[PDB]
């Protein structure tokens, strides 16, 4: 069997505009139950408490499930749905819409590698597990049951993984105690945990340097980790390439130096197929079907020589946002991009992910 | 009588951090009394009431005055002092400091036109005047007034003009814009009523007296250094910038050198709202944003500093408008 | 036909938390079928793009309909759902769920006048009313209208007086534009508060000139407002009853005691436990204040840019650090020295 | 000698607005060269970054130094000047003056204790130091010190103990590291300087102190210490309010402790136990009487309030929120804008102060 998945990007002017995504399915442009997962962009604070990202997610499930005639509960397990808040500055609202089938022949014509989608789940993660060994461990399994759904065996052809984690809320500690356990304190553990074990999995990292006392120069290229909510059970999203895919679309990665550098898009945009030195044209722009940033704070509060205000600022998670996406949006002129972060901070590095046509 | 102005822009760790702008007089690198602007990024919201915009603005006039000698009220109106609150995201705090002096004696082999400073003072605004065609006048009066004291005649070579004008804002700063604009003769003075490319405008606080800095090329300058503009078409769009590079001076395509890049010496950037929520087909939050000042300035700064790889440079803006924004750029010749 | 209002206070741990709401219903302790109005505070910003705000107003509907048997597009014109977002400090987000039954026997027991509700329907405001004397009489129309579903006669026995109105879109002013016509929130708003003013008689139609009873608020596009009136009257059935203050200034608590006494509690300063238990919700509404001088000070809650979220902030300690009770609705935010403020306390 | 303290609160329109505070030297109502303390409220954010609030410490400080005749830098360790950012709501920015002389003569007729004024000096805290046992031995150390200086050996009559310590800067992690030291911030030697008081003032017998407890075992508290922490300054001070009965000040200092984010009572303890006696309201008259308030609003312990969730340790705004309710409060039962609200940082009972008047029979 050969895999061939696609990306539609459809824009969202509210967390419960649902509009076009329903027309991408009532048109027969795309089968609503080939849809393997729902990566979107929110209006809103992109902070812990945003209820707006939780709205998009519930419109979103309810919309899916109602092109597909099944009832909401179902979608559970069989599609992953990322929303990330906050779409500060040139960031329009938006859901990338992930299909994968699979196909008996592949077509010929295509060149050389093409993207492959892997979907993975991990044991539940118990409060007693955020940030410590276990979550690091059940991530990792998830990881390599996701590059095996893919059919991908080299970690280099793994260009993204979205780790989706539970945080600690006081139910939870409450239960961690009533059971007789310890917790850390918490989305950071979580967050940190995670993005250790895709390191693990890819063998970025070797187990035996993982310790409880050592998690919080041990990193991922490639990981975007999040967490939130109470439900224990963790979530792999990994975006591949592979020699076997029917798919008209491949994906790169690269790795933005600073919080001023244009280099890791551009190298993300190029190693997934478009040959450019500087600045690309409206065609090679038109070629970039989404770009998947992670802009996290940065490392230091010293850019190029110089002092910036990006870690003292109160609104620091969004400016990050809003600086990247208008990194990402200059090179791409595309607004509808998935820049995710300001969470917490490759020393320096923020991960970023395209995603580009392969025609035959 | 050639003038011969210079740009010096050191950094600001905090709104009263004069310790690099008090070594550039005490190393004897720059004349405190040549200094005719200070224009500056303070850390803080950028909002009407930003209080550390004004502990920069204190801190900087009592260093200068200091290093001159001088008791602080001299400075009156000698020196033009513009503060920008709010420094989001890449954008490093800074006060680039503006010298001009006269020589006598102009010196051979500077190519084309060069960088020339003017500035002006308005009649008393009163505040019958705020946002009305009287306002509208007296800084068009300050505006050819600096266009003389810089020696300019063809408004064509004023590349910008910084207005500071007082409040009870949005009014005052329109009126001064067009002002600007009636001066430089963008606009006919008949078609102006109660019912500019290149304007920076600013008020706030009670002062009555206006004033007018204005960044100008000619061809009898004895700088070392040019000036150009560029319009940014909508949020997103670099091409004002680089056009402001490039007409300053620069030779390029698409992207600048590392030595390029070294060749451009401040960038003054005024990123207003945009007048829609569309950008490039697509809805955009920008206006809804209860951040958007701030937001606004992040995403010039991302920008300009994507192109220059300088972070302290003058990113202002914020205020309330389908686009069209100035850019100046001041390079080396 | 005599009617029989009442109040449950029940908690919100997030915008789409309905578990205590539908608790409610799934224990018999309420028919959903006389449910009247959801009146909510919501977590969030309380700005004009808070979707949290929106979620809960969904998410309420979502429940109610559920618990009714209907589809959700029927609790069409039947029930007044208001969520005020932002809910700062001390204030426990929330829903009070206002049911009105009619009925047979006026009990006795029963020591004064009773708590009654009314609610009523604008005829579509254009946006060329917006913020003009349509609006005002439009308004003013649905103001009487509702008095008259409540069986109320007498405007010194209205209380509190809810209008949601239509705020200008841009497709609303293309619209106005097609045909013609000129456009003139925070004139929906004051428009829909001269409405209130008029249809209580408290401003003469053809003429400093407040509604002291008013809580407006705009949002939308759609053209239909609407009045959810609570008031007094010997006819009623409820255990509860009713009353209204005003608030001086900012730091003034004299309001909400008014509020609180007028209702049926008689004390001079403080509550007692008890006094406290006896009030069942309070309905404030925090506007900023009309200056920035505050005894004889100056004050910054004019200038803050969270002015909107303090304002309430100030609003919910004050109400809260009286009855005890976070559950309490606090809205406001908006500009303007004096706000209203309603308190539904036990009859008994 | 006999110890005369007084406060004048006086208002600030803007950070450097030092009108009505030069006023009231030039007046010849209050001597500048008595000065011991300023203690501000500043418009502003409040959070660490707040240059308003530095705006205002840098204004007052030029303002007295003007008013004594010297240059600024001499006010160096003579007056204690604690401005606390972020005025939300019903606060109005201000600068309460507290000066203190020593007199030869006790004037007759003052009832009972009176108000004092101690302050102190810590050695340099090392950022290794910061939030562990040195520390806390250091901050112990200059709140004995104060003690003695406003002649108090009772801690029971201790009812305000400031200190203002230093946080981790970047150049102090890596003046630690470059002496092969270790570190971990501002929370840190908030309570680390908390524990100080509460171990000078007896409140926590010293054995009981760890590294490992120090954030830790919460249940060792100061019920009377308002902590704050910042810059590079390895100085800590500490400036201390208590009463004693060789007081000449016509006023006197009280405490309390508010129970929860909605309690007046902790606000009304502090206000009877300084001197006014009322049931549950005050009068005009009462509230006259109150001449200044200290309260600190920190977020609370929890998100439960009188059996209900709140918001008010998820919202982004917690530090701005909580002095908007703390203020609200105080206000409301003292009706003076110009009231000292400070808190914002993190944790559910705390401390307040209140100083009355004291007149002659």
């Amino acid at each position: 069997r050969y895999p061939k998945a696609s990306m539609h990007v459809v824009p969202m002017l509210a967390p419960n505009d649902t509009a076009a995504f329903r027309a991408l399915f009532a048109s027969g442009a795309v089968d609503p139950a080939s849809v393997v997962a729902l990566i979107a962009k929110s209006e809103g604070s992109g902070l812990h408490n945003d209820h707006a990202r939780v709205f998009a997610d519930v419109s979103l499930r309810t919309a899916l499930a109602e092109a597909r005639g099944c009832p909401v509960e179902d979608l559970a397990d069989s599609v992953t749905v990322a929303v990330s808040g906050g779409s500060p500055g040139v960031i329009s609202p938006h859901v990338t819409v992930v299909t994968q089938e699979w196909v008996a022949d592949l077509p010929a014509g295509l060149p050389g590698v093409g993207l492959v989608v892997g979907r993975g789940h991990t044991e539940p993660i118990l409060p007693e597990d955020i940030g410590r060994t276990a979550q690091v461990d059940k991530v990792a399994d998830a990881v390599a049951a996701a590059m095996l759904d893919a059919g991908v065996t080299d970690p280099d052809d793994v260009h993204l993984v979205m780790v989706k984690g539970p945080a600690l809320s006081s139910r939870a500690v409450a239960d961690a105690l009533s059971r007789g356990k310890t917790v850390v304190t918490s989305m950071c553990w979580s967050n940190d945990a995670s993005a250790l074990g895709v390191a693990v999995a890819l063998g970025e990292v070797k187990r035996d340097l993982v310790a409880d006392d050592r998690i919080r120069d041990l990193f991922s290229a490639v990981a975007a980790t999040s967490s939130g909510g109470e439900k224990r059970g963790g979530e792999v999203l990994l975006l591949a390439n592979s020699a076997q895919s029917a798919s008209e679309l491949r994906i790169g990665h690269g790795i933005t130096r600073d919080m001023a550098d244009t280099e890791g898009i551009k190298t993300a945009i190029r190693t997934a197929g478009v040959d450019f030195d500087c600045c690309l044209s409206p065609a090679q722009q038109a070629q970039v079907v989404q770009v998947f940033g992670k802009f996290v704070l940065p490392g230091s509060d010293v850019l190029r020589g110089q002092h910036i205000t990006a870690l003292d600022d109160h609104e620091a998670h969004h400016v990050a946002k809003a600086v990247g996406g208008a990194l990402v949006v200059s090179i791409t002129g595309q607004p509808m991009s998935f820049i995710s972060g300001g969470e917490r901070n490759p020393p320096g590095g923020n991960p970023v992910a395209a995603v580009v046509r392969r025609l035959p």
